[PDB]
């Protein structure tokens, strides 16, 4: 009986600092919905956890050249850990590599502007030049672009990846940073989920435009084979089932709007 | 051993699986068209398998019989042997996912509620509320079970209600729930997955729509039986048709390009 070491990401509203975490220890420093999520998991699959946040910040890619995994991601296949909560987007090339739960949440790319900016739609942004858009560095959204064989999503590859200065952020409080402070001039592509979420806080500035350009989920990840996958994928349908998991997107995102 | 056809079990299920106009003058897979029938074409190249569709006997989606034990349905074919896959529109619960298998979900969808057009109904609320107005689901599938088990106080009182209303305002089919509210004048509203409503919304005679949120959210999945040798294989197909865009356009295609009501 080992203590699970879970792996997550400081991104709100799944991980966040408390307000007066330095006086805090271990997992108590932490709240939000992937915070009360591993708790829920852990008493159903009867475990004791510790909360650490991934040292590179990252969702996790594989490096084209060295076929190295960064992120969540390479933190289970190196086994630095035993289990991923957070928002981490179920895909085929993680799929390969890891183990997900069904998935816990759902979303969709998105498109996020300043209020007032001149973009309805995927196809507008595409159409144009005056207004610059990207997305976060090794996630899903970013392979999404890379692979994508849709006309108008190639399109937006092929200006995102020349583009200059670098359209792509390291953070999603980063590209929602520069869309604050570039007066419309640029938008960022970036799940649903976060999108909704950032545009009930204030300054209230910002707006998801358009419908989703995919859909898809958020999966807890295990490593390829290890013992708990099955335990942590039941108690994921038990919480969805229960009602738990609407009930925490609620307390997560719309009970703590302050957008009215 | 050598290869075998694999046996789909699915279900008679619009728009996922459908007779052709022309089916007696048909054989085998050909009779048949739909959403599922489009899916299983494309899980069966990318895996590599030659497969037979088969209608469920039954008809029936999967439950388990209280006293006899014994599972009915398409998870019922699966769990006996009688098919190696379904691939239809079954809902992954964690029952069903303790005796077999789910591939992540192609589709998503939610309990919701249909009802006559100007059916005075904007919520579970308010049908949870009143009496005037009759209400249920498919007899034996996972809307049934939502209601038998939640906890969540209005959906506790619809079972409540539902349970023990007469005439049973259960039904046999989805079929007979949307001839149900299309003849009661509004007094029958049925609670069905939010896929199926959206899909009828756009039929002829256009005099049904879905009204208010979903009650839930929650997944089709393509089931196997537990441990089968196909899962894994299937289950990054799913992925794959996923990030291609071909989930998105087949639920087009069925749904919305084939529309009648504009
Ligand atoms: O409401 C959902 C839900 C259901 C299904 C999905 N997912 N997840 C996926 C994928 F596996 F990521 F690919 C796909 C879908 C539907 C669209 C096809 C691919 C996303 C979210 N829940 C909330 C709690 C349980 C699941
Ligand atoms: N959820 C994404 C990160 C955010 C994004 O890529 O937009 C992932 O798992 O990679
Ligand atoms: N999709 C459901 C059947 C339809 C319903 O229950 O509303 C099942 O798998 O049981
Ligand atoms: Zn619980
Ligand atoms: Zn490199």
């Amino acid at each position: 009986n080992k203590t699970v070491v879970v792996t997550t990401i400081l991104e709100s509203p799944y991980v966040m600092m408390k307000k007066n975490h330095e006086m805090l220890e271990g997992n108590e420093r932490y709240e939000g919905y992937c915070v009360d999520l591993a708790a829920e998991i852990a008493k159903h699959c009867g475990f004791k956890y510790k909360l650490t946040i991934v040292g590179d910040g990252k969702y996790g890619a594989r490096d084209a050249d060295t076929k190295i995994w960064n992120g969540m991601v390479g933190e289970l296949v190196y086994g630095k850990a035993d289990i991923a909560i957070a928002p981490l987007t179920i895909t085929l090339v993680r799929e390969e590599v890891i183990d997900f739960s069904k998935p816990f949440m759902s979303l969709g790319i998105s498109i996020m502007i300043k209020k007032g900016t001149p973009i309805e739609s995927a196809e507008d942004l595409s159409k144009q030049t005056e207004i610059a858009y990207g997305t976060l560095d090794s996630g899903s959204t970013k392979e999404f672009f890379r692979r994508s064989k849709i006309a108008v999503f190639d399109k937006m590859w092929t200006y995102m990846r020349s583009a200059e200065p670098s359209v792509f952020v390291r953070t999603t409080a980063e590209g929602v940073a520069r869309v604050r402070k570039s007066k419309g001039k640029y938008a960022y592509l970036l799940e649903s989920t976060m999108n909704e979420y950032i545009e009930q806080r204030k300054p209230c500035d910002t707006m998801k435009v358009g419908g989703n350009l995919d859909s898809k989920g958020y999966g807890i990840a295990t490593p390829k084979g290890s013992s708990l996958g099955n335990a942590v994928n039941l108690a994921v349908l038990k919480l969805s089932e229960q009602g738990l998991l609407d009930k925490l997107k609620n307390k997560w995102w719309y009970d703590k709007g302050e957008c009215g």
